[PDB]
């Protein structure tokens, strides 16, 4: 499934891309996600929204 990586921070930015396939952990020290097997666009814009590139199709 989709993986942010353990070098990400909290930008919370694929968060608030879609919030549907990443989301804040417990206190939001990570990028959990939620959707483990999405099929939208959102992981394009999370990812490309995404400096960090933490995000990837693992
Ligand atoms: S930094 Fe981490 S919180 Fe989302 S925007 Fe990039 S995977």
């Amino acid at each position: 499934p989709i993986e942010v990586n353990d070098d990400c921070m909290a930008c919370e930015a694929c968060v608030e891309i879609c919030p549907d396939v990443f989301e804040m952990n417990e206190e939001g020290d990570k990028a959990v996600v939620i959707n483990p097997d999405s099929d939208l666009d959102c992981v394009e814009e999370a990812i490309d929204s995404c400096p960090a590139e933490a995000i990837v199709r693992s």
